[PDB]
């Protein structure tokens, strides 16, 4: 056992490696998540206006 937690030291900043990976790995995740929703509510936000410009241009008419 003494080589056992002699090591966990020795590869304690490969944990530390590891576990920031996986930590900006969901975090990026998340990012993309959220620019997946924004770009979402553009594409709607397009739509209303969209609309809203040939009923406006429909009253011209």
């Amino acid at each position: 056992v003494r080589a056992d937690l002699q090591a966990t030291a020795l590869l304690a900043s490969r944990g530390f490696a590891l576990y920031n990976a996986a930590n900006l790995k969901s975090i990026d995740f998340h990012r993309r998540i959220e620019e997946k929703s924004l770009a979402q509510l553009k594409r709607q936000m397009e739509r209303i206006r969209a609309k809203q410009e040939k009923h406006r241009q429909g009253r011209v008419d």
